[PDB]
């Protein structure tokens, strides 16, 4: 931080005595259930070397954690979000930059815990004829305890360069009524993946025995709202003072199918069943300090 | 945040230099026992390029935990809220677009043990007679445990569109006299479902054997406060500059019935048996800046 | 908050640029041990839609914990709070309506802990005759545990309407010298409700085996001081501008008794014996922005 | 908070605007050993409906924690410090009232860890001579942890009225030499009340047994120094502008007595055995808003 | 801090009464995968006995992990990033000076318990047959435990000097599927290193078991982006107000193996196999203040 | 704290209404790797009885943890940094006086845990034979825990005159791969010390079985970066108003040597093997507010 290098804090920020211009545009697209929403800042500070444009998409991705076949009393299917995403990418020939972004990737960590006990217990007996026992023993034990939190979903920058940057918010890993965690890969000899399954052995038809998406993330059904931040920078001489930047709102679909085996349920996943994508090519105005689509 | 971007904090923002005008709706539907209000704000900045309406719904919808019926004392019926709701919906034909809203859903987490211990032991025997005895063993084991936080009611924001938006705080699981949690599908071969029981083998009235309201989960009875955000936009060429808006309060209640076998209580719980719905449309007035109903 | 949906915090509020009316009026109720104290504020802000008038319920009811009864040397009674309550409210004839409150009802929350450990073990043994023992074992164990605070007091917000709006807070379940904790319905076979008792078996008057009140929590003796907050709004064109309203402290008494049972003590609680309540109408003149009483 | 109810952070708050006078008294009781001082601050903001007085009382009461009497080596008696008061009240006959005041009681909370255990596990022997054994067992348990934070000393607001006011800051519990925490009551057949007893069974003299002050809690010895505010009100059109009011600082020390009873050392105390009582009568003139004595 | 000097907070801070400049400059290197960002800001603060010049280095160094060899079915390897490295240096003949420079190395800690538990017990037998018999044990336990966390990746400041600074984020330790943690040396006689290796004995071929990106450190993957300040100082009377300065971007690669025995997976792990660098040479201009590439 | 005394925050502070003159100085000494780095501020405050300086010391000592010597594969040496030091002295005859300085040495605490556990344990036996067993048994346990948290490295304030000040930042203690902690006079009979030893039976070189530095306190290699403030006040009257002051960097390295016992690598530790002293002279003008080296 600015104190810690002996400078009065926010010295060095973008944007005073400057006036901003905002703006804001809804797309609502009805077949791939994406509420998009740009909220934009063009800050054109004179003691700066270049013109700004902040680019915060926002909205809503529905999750449509959904039933879609089901084939028999004893075989269904479910579609669920396994990946969100947003990206942002500049065409080859623009002179604008992607600059900064955020958020970006945080180096997780793990507790650690390492454990040594030394131990040493006597023992004298008896009995009512007279005899006496007797007993020493010593002991010695090595544990190993890890820690680590984990979230539904992580929350990743992908690689940007000076023309694209994206978000990825993918599944984890999920608690299925106090059990597991379950991921993707979770396989049980007896039951396969059981990350979606509500009942092992319950007796009820197939398209029934699924998690009520009540008790599991809430991303998975309702869905997840994206507010990730681009900065673009222009250079005030560029030739060109238009710019256009294409925007992608995306969720991938798993199919998580769940058959009966005469005993009991048994789950399965395939990744990657279904992409949903929704493009949008927003225009970009550094003279009039306006964005359109 | 502004300051990650290396942003002066607050320089992207809107509302400055502009006179923001706000006002208070209240609205008592008996029927319903819902206390509904809308505080609004119209937030028409010049260096943005659309009019902001900015509504909260607030105010509080009665839980209405209570015993509605009684067939002898033996059994008897308790109707509760399993979910509160708030929507927000603009007619198909409005211009004016849903553009933001909080809160949001949020990744869950949860935290993860993994442990493993081994150690070896000595011993040695002996009695009165001149035997010496020895043991020695060695042990190894493995365990995990898992951590997760679980409030009563989720608060869920459901997938919005330009034209709609709304949230649904349902009932998640419940803490019943140090016991449980216990939830909507709880169940026990002998007790059934044993959410909303005070004692199991009770000998009283089956209307006085329900848990007392003040031991259970507050919005059960008193009731859920809402304080939800949603804001509109508005272009300032639009030729109509009225909008109408409708705005909906609700209630779902379960049916969570005990009866006496003949050694003890059974519990059993019906979803949605009920659901209490208090609409009411209001006019927004662009140019007025102004808000009615 | 505002930030949250990309606006200038405090945007959004009411009372900028206003002048503020503000009242003290203290009333003390000796009969039933309340000091009452109303603290109000009159904002009109000309960019709101309304007149505002916060009032804030404070002062503090006694407690009032005591040892009223002694019948003999062997039965004794303890009148203590079980309730404390504070309401307003506006007549029907009124056109000034209750906006919103403060404190609400907070969702609680628990922790909860799923293990499962299983583990491996040899062990050979061997005596001075040549004997050699052997042995080879296993073992699983699944265990969970749940973890959730609880205060001594819980403080609920009552199902309001636009005319009346309370506050109860109620007794919840209390620790007793490092154990329990226990509540108003804890029963023992042997002792019956120990919630009050100091010893189980001491040989002294019924009167003098009440836990000290410094051992309790202080609510139950010293007193419990309201800080609630309450909104009305009035619209600046209504024919009247004057409003009564009406405001009631009340504590709810229990009666825990204590006998000796030739052995031991026992102790019984019997709820809502009592009930103290203190009214008190209060004159609001809109138009010089004045409360009295 | 403001917040809470959409309104400006501090529009509610009195004191702009007016010009505030303040002053310091303070007052040395030698024979009771307590450094007495006052810090007050009149405020006459005029959109108050009365004028405000601030009063604050400070300074310290000394424990005191010594050793008063001696009987030979076999007993002797030390005076410590159970409680610590502090009260100010208006005659009955003045207009002024008491107001407000801080702090006040809050809920305590206590923290309840429910645990439930399965476990299950095989077993196979075999000695030398070739005869195989096994064994098959399972368990069940259910535990129960209660977790408590508890002050040496506890603060509590007695309950006011609008002519008097005070605080008591009690002894609650200690921990001795990392045994206990002991209490006034605690008591042990062989050992007694061991509060402050140095050692069981030490071949010194009594007078040199007792803990040693400073490993025991500070404010036995060194004291406790208030730091409570009492706001007290008055009507501006009152009559007489003059108003008297008596400040008592206090401390009830209780009797902690050892004696040697051939084979141990034995604790016995006496509750309230003194009480030292300092008071001291204070002249408010709400005109020339100055307080004297 | 200043307060803990007595000094008024930020009195010794440089910037206030300055008008500072600053840039961005954005470079992206396509085969070396880096997005690289210079924000600087020239601060000459002439209450400052020399000119500043903070240079903020960003953007983001892609981890590229990526399964790169494949000689057969049962032998595959995959390259990592084990190490991201900034660095700036000054030619040796530059009159500027590295003045400061921001994260540091902090001083780890780490929690310890030592336990020391003694008991002692008994027990009565009795059987069918008349026979009675005793038990009289004892032991004592010394137990220790050590807590430390650890970051996946550790953020190091390499030993600078006036002409030369560097950071770098090399890779510690990471969590695979609940086990390890890992590390560059873990060693296992069977399976060797299992720092990314996805299944012990499964039956696929070598270059698809290695473990899932989505299921390691982001950094491996998506990568890391640098958010480290470096401030340079500059005599204002110096001859030549110009200084250049090299910029260099680093990865370094390590070499994770997998191959088939016959029995099961083993890996192993070959350090800085390859390191990717990217260099950039800017110009300094202390008297027009700007920096250029 | 000025509020805990009534008294506005920063009412007692210095430097308001003050003009500042700062300065950088840096210095880099080669041949023992020292950044050396003075900060430095003179405040001229008028309502304070005199000037004051604020000389902050930072930049950074290397670690320097190195292989020094290598006489045959069974034996070899390391040189590392077991403290770091920064010294400000004022020569003898000077008028200035050392008046502050931060930080200093902080109280460290520890938590104590003391258990009491007992219990009974009931037992009924029987077999095919006829046999009824039977058995009574009882326990009781004293554990402590002790818990306290060790940074690798303690900073301390050396003893100050109104001449001289300093730090001393020293190794404290650290762990080994998740063993340990070690220290300077860890000692096993096997062994030796274990500080820097990376394996006990390794057979490679002697020069290859230190301790990854990467898995060491970054401070032992890459260096620790000061960050002390010390401040001298000057008599505006003093007949000479210049001040020669000396800084110290300082680093002493201790000896790790390990030699194969031709069963195990056995440690040892040889303390302050050797010191690299660095000193500077800084002239102060008090008149001129200026610091030069």
């Amino acid at each position: 931080a600015d104190s810690d290098i002996n400078i009065k804090t926010g010295t060095t920020d973008i944007g005073s005595n400057t006036t901003v211009k905002t703006g804001d545009l809804v797309t609502y697209d009805k077949e791939n259930g994406m509420h998009k929403k740009v909220f934009y800042s063009f800050i054109d500070d004179k003691n700066h070397n270049k013109k700004l444009l902040v680019i915060r998409t926002k909205g809503t991705i529905a999750g449509q954690y959904r039933v879609y076949s089901e084939e028999g009393a004893n075989k269904s299917g479910l579609a669920w979000p396994s990946a969100f995403k947003v990206q942002l990418q500049l065409p080859d020939n623009e002179v604008a930059q992607i600059s900064d972004y955020y958020p970006r990737n945080s180096i997780d960590t793990k507790e650690y815990f390492s454990t040594l006990t030394y131990g040493f217990n006597g023992n004298v007996t008896g009995d009512d004829t007279g005899k006496i026992g007797g007993l020493i023993g010593a002991n010695v034990s090595i544990g190993h305890t890890l820690k680590y939190v984990q979230p539904d979903f992580k929350t990743i920058l992908e690689s940007p360069t000076d023309k694209k940057v994206g978000w990825k918010v993918i599944f984890n890993n999920m608690v299925n009524q106090n059990w597991g965690p379950y991921d993707r890969d979770s396989w049980n000899p007896v039951y396969g993946n059981q990350l979606f399954m509500k009942t092992r052995n319950g007796s009820m038809k197939a398209a029934d025995n699924f998690l009520d998406p009540n008790k599991a993330s809430s991303l998975l059904s309702s869905g997840f709202s994206p507010d990730f931040a681009t900065v673009i920078t222009m250079d005030r001489k560029a030739s060109k003072q238009q710019t256009n930047i294409d925007v992608i709102y995306e969720r991938v679909r798993d199919d998580y199918q769940l058959h009966w085996t005469s005993t009991n349920w048994k789950g399965t996943n395939t990744k990657d069943k279904w992409t949903d994508r929704s493009s949008e090519r927003y225009k970009i105005d550094w003279e009039k300090e306006e964005m359109t689509n």
